Parts: structure tokens; sequence; C-alpha cells
């Protein structure tokens, strides 16, 4: 009857975020090393929410590309 | 010196609406005279904000694919 429309397929801001710091490490354009900025200044500098950032870092951490220190700050592996 | 992160690209969510309406008027799947559930019931299928929805309609009707009827209603053209 009816046509039924489908859920729009937008991706999930987190995952976009994921994906693209992903392959900035894979490609080498952040270093082994590399200590990223602050949430709030990365989420500035991405134009993105925190929370969605914080995902995507999470992710990452996940993965093993990230890894956070207790002290303080997110650095690439 | 430092890294400069840049904007993360995320399509803007009425302009994935758009695309999506579009490419289902083009390809045949809603038909010439067809018209669109109400923005509140059309949102809910698709699963997006009203706003985008409806930013969306408008470009679709700037484009001639859509056409709104002061009495009511949103058509395919």
């Amino acid at each position: 009857n009816a046509m039924a429309y489908s859920k729009i397929r937008q991706p999930k801001l987190s995952d976009v975020i994921e994906q693209q710091l992903e392959f900035l490490i894979l490609e080498g354009t952040l270093r082994p090393g590399e200590k990223l900025p602050p949430e709030r200044e990365l989420a500035k500098q991405f134009d993105v929410s925190r929370p969605s950032l914080r995902e995507a870092i999470q992710r990452l951490e996940a993965k093993g590309l990230l890894l956070r220190r207790q002290g303080g700050g997110t650095f690439v592996q």
C-alpha cells in the first residue's frame, strides 16, 4: 500500500570522527607518540560535539591506536 | 609546528535527506503526484529531526521536485 519510508542513513558522528582519526594515524599524519589536544580543544578544531569525540577516542583506545594516561593526555600508539 | 586538525567532514543532515528524497524521486520509487506524509510522520519514518527534513523539503521545492499546496500537503512533481 503506502510507501514505507526507510530510515535515512547518516553515519553516527562518533563513527565519522573515529574513521578520520584512524586514517590520520594509519597514514602517518599523526606520528607514534603524538599527543592529541585535550578534548575541548580537539573538538573545537574538529568542529564536533565533545561527547561524540569522546566516544570516538574510546573506540580508538579499544583498537590500540590511542592510549590515555591517567595522569593526563591521550597518545598515538 | 603543531598539527592543525581540520574540521571533520560530516555532510549536513538536511543535505543527506535532500539527496535521498531526490534519488527516490528520480529513480521513480516515488511517483509523480505522490503526496509525502506530513512533516511529523515523515521525520519519524526517516528518524531525523523535523527542522532538517523541513529544510530538505524546501530545497527540493526550489529544484521543482516537490510542490507544497497552501491548503496542505507536499507533492512529488
